[PDB]
């Protein structure tokens, strides 16, 4: 079967992340869309102009909403794109069909949205050479980063290639996690997100998104289906990347 | 010998293009900036924003005017990126060792400084897909462009592997050649521009600067060397990667 993905990158990312995936999904037969959240790839906005995690999502959810009645997509988000995925299926449940779940964060319906971020800041709370900063916007106090190259190098890109690093360094943006943000948003329902179909991919090898943060995402709230990835670094999608496409044409054929 | 060199992207593009040059390069021990030109890559402006090639080239002056003294680099532009070259070289001629034209426009002394746009567009009249709007700034129209996915395939990106052709279509943005603000433009001087000296990287396979053209640029103003690099594409910093870093490697042996 043929499908419809939308691929969400994460925070300080792009659609360029998908470079690769993108046209080896295409010639499975698949549609794909990869968008540029707000402030992010080549999105005219700085971040400094985005207040929550929910106008980050602007551009993902304005994608949903042109979707014709009766068109289901299957969302792929990596690392932080997962919340992204939570905010979308809250306003757009009946549009997925699916959500795929790529070394990326799992919210869920009975924590506060930050739950799993405040997890995650335990479990790796060392991010080497990133800066922060802050700005206010609708009056808080938001944190901004910008991640370190060496944090780059080391644990996001470890087993990438130096072109793909290059790409990182290049295109890489001031961006936020809003985790305050989202520590005062409402929850995400169980009618919405909890209602959507979860399948969780991950490698063991991942050196940021560590095994015990994965596996403790995966007993937190149980995924419909659960992938491993042998070997490999966080960006799968470049160095594992026919193995994701495999994941994900098998999904395809299981959940429309 | 080691060099710095200064990369430079052409319209519609950003430094993103120079991803796999880049790395090269610094692997033969060399230091390499490769900029976002404005309204390029992840700079925050919009092409509306700028008036002329000379505000386009705004970040190549900035980082030029950032050297200290004593300190020279190589210029390498790439298409388009010979204007910028011919700029910057008025302004900051003592602190360029070299330039390097790589499938490039060539600007003269002698003749307006859109005199090889104009003949660019003789020799190839149809962008194919390539869509094009006006916008005003400073009291004149512009023309600005983007290009076309079936002219970036064919045309700039031939031979280029499918995720090399993925990024193009994810990053390209609006821009423009400011070809009418180039024809009233004062002349490239020949105490500045005029006196840095010149090499000019071609191949023959390329299929938009057709071989008419760069023949044509070299008997109008002869370089200093010239190098023709068989096969690629016009993305040779894509496509002859290795080959276009032996080169430059050679450049910064010659000239400082």
């Amino acid at each position: 079967a043929f499908a419809h993905f939308v691929l969400i990158h994460t925070i300080c990312h792009g659609a360029w992340i998908w470079h690769k995936l993108k046209p080896l999904l295409e010639a499975l037969g698949h549609k794909v869309t990869a968008l540029d959240l707000a402030a992010s790839g080549v999105d005219p906005r700085q971040i400094e102009e985005i207040g929550s995690f929910d106008e980050y999502s602007e551009p993902l959810l304005t994608f949903l909403e042109a979707l014709p009645p009766g068109e289901k997509v299957i969302l792929v988000g990596e690392s932080c794109g997962g919340l992204n995925i939570a905010i979308a299926a809250d306003k757009y449940c009946e549009k997925i069909a699916a959500a795929v779940f790529h070394n990326s964060v799992l919210p869920d319906t009975e924590h506060c949205p930050s739950y799993v971020v405040d997890k995650l800041m335990e479990v790796f709370p060392d991010w080497k050479d990133t800066t922060y900063f802050t700005y206010t916007k609708d009056g808080k106090e938001i944190t901004g980063l910008k991640l370190g190259f060496t944090l780059l190098r080391e644990n996001l890109y470890t087993l990438c290639g130096p072109e793909e690093y290059e790409l990182a360094k290049m295109l890489t943006r001031k961006g936020s996690l809003f985790q305050n943000i989202l520590a005062k948003r409402p929850f995400f329902t169980k009618e919405g997100y909890g209602s959507i179909k979860k399948i969780y991919v991950w490698t063991d090898q991942d050196e940021i998104f560590l095994p015990e943060f994965q596996l403790w995402q995966i007993e937190n709230y149980k995924p419909d289906k659960v992938y491993k990835v042998e070997g490999g670094d966080h960006k799968l999608q470049l160095t594992k990347t026919k193995e994701i496409a495999e994941i994900l044409q098998e999904v395809a054929d299981t959940y429309n």
